């Protein structure tokens, strides 16, 4: 199809490996490019950790207000929000927001701890029907993005379906789903990625990811004005360990998808 030829050309021009999955919820049609190949999730995995904590809060009603101490030893490589609260506390809600909207790695590690380890995050994925997602490591080593390594990967198809279920479906309770949507819509790290290839009038909620091998990812829910929402996952990785990020590729892939609608 036209869109798949344009995505292939974009990939060829980029020098890397591009994975795309689009779900149009109007007719549940899907557009896939390398949709069943594994890609390193990097920080896109933070959505799953936050959603797992939200699921816990359906039974533990006060869980998100639980204070969690941030100690100096907790700080890792990228902690824009946690750094502001060293030797103090953040609630689980604040940690979830930080992980999602600022991609805070300390916050992610606290979420993982709350879930009983990476296996607890993976288990949540399995519980909502995602057989592909696997989280194996904590921050920052889950971002190594080594070619061929299946750790800390998923496929575009799987992540699109899971993101749909979490945000537009009913994998979470009503208050929890709404909270997740609010968090994603307030992301601060996404301006140069999917959002940049879409009409400025569309509302987007997204989570970016970055890692070694120039890995540059973004997963989004998109609410076009007067039109069913769309779920779009764009994963990109490159052959050189020290390659630069290529957010423009994700913007271009989004633009190509948007043109075909
Ligand atoms: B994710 O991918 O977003 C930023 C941080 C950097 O380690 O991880």
């Amino acid at each position: 199809s036209a869109v798949q030829q344009k995505l292939a050309a974009l990939e060829k021009s980029s020098g890397g490996r591009l994975g795309v999955a689009l779900i149009d919820t109007a007719d549940n049609t899907q557009v896939l490019y390398r949709g069943d190949e594994r890609f390193p999730m990097c920080s896109t995995s933070k959505v799953m950790a936050a959603a797992a904590v939200l699921k816990q809060s359906e039974t533990q009603k006060q869980l998100l207000n639980q204070p969690v101490e941030i100690k100096p030893a907790d700080l890792v490589n990228y902690n824009p929000i946690a750094e502001k609260h060293v030797n103090g506390t953040m609630t689980l809600a604040e940690l979830s927001a930080a992980a999602l909207q600022y991609s805070d790695n300390t916050a992610m590690n606290k979420l993982i701890a709350q879930l009983g380890g990476p296996g607890g995050v993976t288990a949540f994925a399995r519980a909502i029907g995602d057989e592909t997602f696997r989280l194996d490591r904590t921050e920052p080593t889950l971002n190594t993005a080594i070619p061929g390594d299946p750790r800390d990967t998923t496929t575009p198809r799987a992540m699109a379906q899971t993101l749909r279920q979490l945000t537009l479906g009913h994998a979470l309770g009503e208050t929890q789903r709404a909270q997740l949507v609010t968090w994603l819509k307030g992301n601060t790290t996404g301006a140069a990625s999917i959002r940049a290839g879409l009409p400025t009038s569309w509302t987007v909620g997204d989570k970016t990811g970055s890692g070694d091998y120039g890995t540059t990812n973004d997963i989004a829910v998109i609410w076009p004005q007067g039109r069913a929402p769309l779920v779009l996952v764009t994963y990109f990785t490159q052959p050189q360990q020290n390659a630069e990020s290529r957010r423009d590729v994700l913007a271009s892939a989004a633009r190509i998808i948007a043109e075909g609608l």
